[PDB]
């Protein structure tokens, strides 16, 4: 089997990208954030707090045939950067693209932090890191991609996600059209549970390439490219007028510069970041200082190679019995 789903921005800035997903019997259709960088389906629900509901659409497992509760199951997250949610779980028919998982667990929300309740347009997530991440207590669940995995016609799932406009999801096959060139394979680390690689170095505009080993996460589920602080400091140096700014959160610049590129190494193989994907706006509505979109990891604890860095890239992640990840330019 395979599946192929569009995923699509969720503002003018491709904040974060969501994904419609039928779950249950009727379909109950959720657009959902899909994260690679976590392991947990869950979704706004009829069991939300009301109060924390906001324009999200939520699941009714009651109104679904299919729906099951999975007795004693909670779940509880807590995101690297400080959202969490919580809630039991139940199981149920899940599909995406056309591709569908029977037996899902389902992670319904009982509560959600502030940052969730106030993006309207995310009605839940929907993990693909590996499911040793996964909150579900006391039994661990699978992933939605774990749980397809040996049905798919390969192991595999890709994200091509656009630059202001619409990209794709696919399970389960490589569309050969969708990129340029060959992919590069790189090996993964699945220690920590993430699709951690290693990146060989980097190049800023048409500046020489800078080889260095850099180990981070391919993680859909951010926003921004965090990397060390070498590395964001020599970028935004040639950026008239950036500076980082302790008040803001992170690195500005003026909104009326022309930012550089940012290429990284995958193997002997270079991803071209535009400088354009590299704007985030305004800091706030009118200003002139604009937030950047590659900013320093020193505070996280893992180099991060988030939507900034993915879109520019058709990205395949191999979930064979040693995983690896691909890249190509597109
Ligand atoms: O990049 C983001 C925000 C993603 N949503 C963007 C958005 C912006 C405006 C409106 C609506 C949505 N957070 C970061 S920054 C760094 C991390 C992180 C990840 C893993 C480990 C450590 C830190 C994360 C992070 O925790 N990402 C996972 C996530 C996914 C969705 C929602 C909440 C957390």
């Amino acid at each position: 089997s395979t599946g192929s789903a569009t995923t699509t921005p969720i503002d003018s800035l491709d904040d974060a990208y969501i994904t419609p997903v039928q779950i249950g019997t009727p379909a109950q259709t959720l657009n959902l954030d899909f994260d690679t960088g976590s392991s947990d389906l869950w979704v706004f629900s009829s069991e939300t707090t009301a109060s924390e509901v906001d324009g999200q659409t939520i699941y009714t497992p009651s109104k679904s045939t299919t729906a099951k509760l999975l007795s004693g199951a909670t779940w509880s997250i807590s995101y690297g950067d400080g959202s969490s949610s919580s809630g039991d779980v139940y199981t149920d028919t899940v599909s995406v693209g056309g591709l569908t998982v029977t037996g899902q667990a389902v992670e319904s929300a009982k509560k959600v932090s502030s940052s969730f309740t106030e993006d309207s347009t995310i009605d839940g997530l929907l993990g693909l890191a590996f499911s040793t991440l996964n909150t579900v207590s006391p039994t661990q669940q699978k992933t939605f991609f774990d749980n397809a995995k040996a049905s798919l016609d390969s192991p595999v799932f890709t994200a091509d996600l656009g630059y202001h406009a619409p990209g794709t999801y696919n399970f389960g096959f490589i569309d050969t059209t969708a990129y340029t060139g060959s992919i590069t394979y790189t090996a993964v680390s699945t220690k920590q549970g993430f699709w951690e690689w290693t990146s060989t170095g980097y190049a800023v505009g048409s500046g020489t390439f800078k080889s260095t080993s850099i180990d981070g996460i391919a993680d859909t589920g951010t926003t921004l490219l965090y990397l060390p602080a070498t590395v964001v400091s020599a970028y935004w140096a040639q950026v008239s007028g950036a500076k980082s700014s302790s008040s803001v959160g992170g690195y500005v610049f003026p909104c009326s510069a022309t930012l550089p590129s940012f290429t990284f190494g995958v193997g002997s193989a270079r991803i071209v970041i535009p400088g354009d994907y590299i704007d985030f706006g305004p800091i706030s509505t009118g200003s002139s200082s604009c937030f950047g979109g590659i900013q320093s990891s020193a505070g996280i604890g893992i180099n991060i190679f988030g939507d900034v860095a993915l879109k520019a890239a058709f990205v395949v992640f191999n979930g064979a019995t040693t995983p690896t990840l691909g890249f190509a330019s597109k």
